[PDB]
């Protein structure tokens, strides 16, 4: 198990345009194109993504090179923000896929206001943490994604993915 394969597991993969759980416009492996409710705007943004007209579909290859592309945004985005920089240090390399794939669900300024959870990930209170995490509108919005995360940072090992 790997970053890649984890968030494969938890995104899928659609190679036409779809909208996620929040109802917004996306494609590939979780790559959110717009908030906006135009289609249109979502298309345009795809293009862009891509560099090339798609209408709204795209290869596999292509997919996965924009999950790539996503996945080391944040990575990137957690090793420039002060506040998640020192808890990602922290972490042991299967704990450090779970904050990545936070981070990839939810953006950078969205992660970094679990001031209180990073804080008990910091101090390894790791049941503790995990009660925290599950305090929250995403565990409850996307129970069984957050669960497999939060297992994942409760006991170090990729059991909730096997
Ligand atoms: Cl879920």
């Amino acid at each position: 198990m790997n970053i890649f394969e984890m968030l494969r597991i938890d995104e899928g993969l659609r190679l036409k345009i779809y909208k996620d759980t929040e109802g917004y416009y996306t494609i590939g492996i979780g790559h959110l194109l717009t908030k906006s409710p135009s289609l249109n705007a979502a298309k345009s943004e795809l293009d862009k993504a891509i560099g090339r007209n798609c209408n709204g579909v795209i290869t596999k290859d292509e997919a996965e090179k924009l999950f790539n592309q996503d996945v080391d945004a944040a990575v990137r985005g957690i090793l420039r923000n002060a506040k998640l920089k020192p808890v990602y240090d922290s972490l042991d390399a299967v704990r450090r896929c779970a904050a990545i794939n936070m981070v990839f669900q939810m953006g950078e300024t969205g992660v970094a206001g679990f001031t209180n959870s990073l804080r008990m990930l910091q101090q390894k209170r790791w049941d503790e943490a995990a009660v925290n995490l599950a305090k929250s509108r995403w565990y409850n919005q996307t129970p069984n994604r957050a669960k497999r995360v939060i297992t994942t940072f409760r006991t170090g090992t990729w059991d909730a993915y096997k």
